[PDB]
């Protein structure tokens, strides 16, 4: 299933972590290593979902100046994935909010987004992630802080890059169709919208476990989403999903993917959470060579790598 999906890769974690804001680099955070990720590139990978922190990029406010070391270090990550001939998907990991407080203002959004697509605009290999999992906010806010940024790319002379919408419930492919069904009212000129879920498969959804439901976890929960993708004439992707390195998770896992798989009409790929340096013994990492997942599950990712 070699070009089964447009996209299979990887979530590339560290910039974000840490709570101290601006907080301080090899102390608090950590930026993706470039061996590692070129070692999945190696092994078949072409995208990857980089994360990074909205107040470390612009410690003063979101329409404000950048963190330019900040900045240069998320660039060298990105040039790094795109020199290797892989999609460097951007990811501000920020839930909606900015200093702690629901971003409200879309004119504002907007405006970070020109901006920070104004950073990518030449760049073919980039995508752009709206907001990582919005959660516990208006609908309609969801809606228009998704449209505030796709209008902010657009703005800046962005007009080749995919641009990955997010909505509420933590953008979880199990909730979509009770809470988004509005986010079918997105609009981009360049008819370039990517509807970017997300989904764990342990007891609660929250990704927290490593043991999975049952075997068909995964495929029951993204059933409702592709058919509303199908419904409404989307395309989506999975853009954070993981298992537990045990037989019920990659069953679990494999079935999902094999699901996806035989309905690309809508599902453009997906990508695992997670890989990054600053893992450790996390039952999710992907990190190579020795990380849980890469040892335990990429066997099961291999058909489509
Ligand atoms: C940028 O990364 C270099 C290491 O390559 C490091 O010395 C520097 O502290 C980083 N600065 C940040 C993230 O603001
Ligand atoms: C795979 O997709 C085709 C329609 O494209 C359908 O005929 C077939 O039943 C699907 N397979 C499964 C296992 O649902
Ligand atoms: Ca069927
Ligand atoms: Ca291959
Ligand atoms: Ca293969």
């Amino acid at each position: 299933a070699e070009f089964v999906f447009e996209w299979f890769g990887s979530n590339e974690s560290g910039a974000e972590f840490g709570t101290n804001i601006p907080g301080v680099w090899g102390t608090d955070y950590i930026f993706p290593d470039p061996s590692a990720i070129s070692t999945l590139i190696d092994k078949g990978m072409n995208f990857f979902r980089v994360q990074f922190m909205m107040e470390r990029l612009l410690p003063d406010s979101m329409t404000g100046s950048y963190d330019e070391e900040y900045l240069a270090n998320l660039t060298t990550v990105i040039k790094a994935v795109t020199d290797g001939g892989a999609h460097a998907l951007v990811d501000p990991h920020n839930y909606g909010r900015y200093n702690g407080e629901i971003i409200s203002s879309t004119s504002d959004f907007q405006t970070f987004w020109e901006n920070l697509a104004g950073q990518y605009k030449d760049n073919d290999l980039v995508m752009f992630d709206t907001n990582n999992e919005y959660h516990d906010m208006d609908q309609d806010l969801v809606l228009n802080l998704n449209q505030a940024a796709i209008n902010g790319i657009r703005a800046a002379g962005a007009t080749s890059q995919y641009i990955f919408v997010e909505g509420n419930s933590w953008t979880g492919a199990w909730t979509w169709v009770d809470v988004n069904d509005n986010m079918k009212n997105l609009t981009d000129p360049e008819d370039k919208i990517v509807y970017e879920m997300h989904q764990y498969l342990d007891s609660d959804g929250s990704g927290t476990s490593e043991t999975c439901v049952s075997e068909t976890i995964g495929k029951e929960r993204v059933t409702e989403a592709t058919q509303w993708l199908k419904d409404n004439k989307k395309v989506g992707f999975i853009g954070a999903y993981a298992g537990g390195s045990n037989d019920v998770c990659r069953s679990a896992v494999s079935g999902m993917l094999e699901y996806m798989a035989n309905n690309t009409d809508v599902w453009k790929g997906a990508s695992w959470w997670a890989a990054g340096p600053w893992w450790g013994d996390y039952i999710f990492s992907l990190e190579p060579p020795d990380g849980t997942a890469y040892t335990g599950m990429l066997d099961i990712l291999e058909a489509y790598l």
